[PDB]
């Protein structure tokens, strides 16, 4: 498969629809801009059947001319507890990841294995879980707002946090569906959050955290997906949202701890944290850092600007060319495509 410039840019961006419906602007955000890859966002009841009937509608949208005929990355928040898209019919109550941390490994994947095979008989086959962010300690754990205030964390160490996310990996790849460690390189320590507050420092996590001990550990045991932070690490890199910069995306994570797949943004699209940006230098800067799909979840009506953006810089800019031709490799390797 030989994409054109604007399909393998497309390949880069993943567009969320509502979990319930398949929105006009995402199918549009796959025919018209090529767009490769989609996210099921909100809180959805409608079970496992309804799901599977968005998706086909998503799916079907996969030509020759829209992606080049290479199928779509489709992926949920699937982890647990407060953050589970896809409910009802058909679907598990799933614990929080801190429950779920509570649970031999072995028990865990077991579940995660069921978990998993009720995503993919909905179609989904990627889950934007597991985090494998590390709060400090249980007393800390309420004042850290995007993980611990909502018991997202598995636990308060590299090794409980890495054997359980790595546990509910395994389960989850045992049921076709692929996951990606969240949230690169920690924000399991941040008194703010990303989606509504900007400036976000974190001013604690160095590249020794044991939050970077678990990504490595996350990493090691198999990986292929990476999500990345849009806060701001002062002991790593004071310059830059962490999604935004270079040394984190590429010296630390593919470089030092040698990732080699595929970096997802966090969604750039709403979240308070990236707004100072034009939506086309969200995405333009999350490349060049080393990122290989800009995740544009929460406000898709942006994507296609975005898109546009990536493509017309790849056609003047011969360095930013070689990257975004770099990375829709990453993404197609990832797809099992030649």
């Amino acid at each position: 498969a030989d994409l054109s410039l604007e399909q393998r840019v497309g390949q880069l961006f993943m567009v969320g629809t509502d979990a319930a419906t398949a929105e006009q602007v995402t199918l549009d955000a796959i025919t018209a801009s090529h767009v490769g890859n989609v996210f099921l966002a909100g809180r959805s009841n409608a079970g496992v059947d309804a799901t599977a009937a968005v998706v086909e509608q998503l799916t079907a949208a996969v030509t020759d001319e829209a992606t080049g005929g290479v199928p779509l990355l489709v992926a949920t928040d699937q982890e647990g507890g407060n953050v589970q898209v896809l409910r009802g019919p058909g679907f598990s109550d799933i614990p929080t990841a801190l429950d779920q941390g509570a649970l031999d490994p072995a028990t865990l994947q077991a579940d995660a294995t069921t978990w998993g095979a009720e995503l993919a008989a909905s179609g989904i086959n990627l889950n934007l879980a597991p985090v494998m962010d590390v709060v400090a300690s249980p007393e800390a754990a309420a004042a850290n707002p995007p993980i611990g205030y909502f018991h997202r964390e598995f636990g308060y160490d590299a090794e409980t946090v890495a054997s359980h996310a790595n546990a509910f990996s395994a389960g989850m790849r045992a049921s076709g569906v692929e996951t990606v460690i969240k949230h690169f390189p920690g924000l399991g320590r941040v008194t703010e959050n990303t989606d509504t507050t900007a400036g976000v420092v974190d001013d604690v996590t160095t590249a020794d955290d044991a939050s970077v001990q678990a990504f490595a550990a996350g990493i090691d045991a198999g990986a292929a997906f990476v999500m990345t932070s849009t806060a701001v690490y002062s002991q790593i890199d004071p310059d830059a949202p962490a999604a935004f910069s270079r040394e984190i995306v590429s010296d630390l994570l593919r470089g030092q701890l040698g990732f080699d797949g595929v970096v997802v943004t966090d969604d750039v699209s709403a979240a308070e944290q990236v707004q100072a940006w034009s939506p086309a230098d969200r995405a333009i800067l999350a490349i060049e850092a080393g990122t290989d799909i800009v995740l544009v979840s929460a406000d898709p009506s942006i994507a296609a600007e975005m898109v546009a953006a990536v493509v017309a810089k790849a056609q003047a800019d011969p360095d930013f060319a070689a990257i975004v031709d770099d990375a829709a490799r990453r993404v197609l390797a990832a797809k099992g495509v030649a």
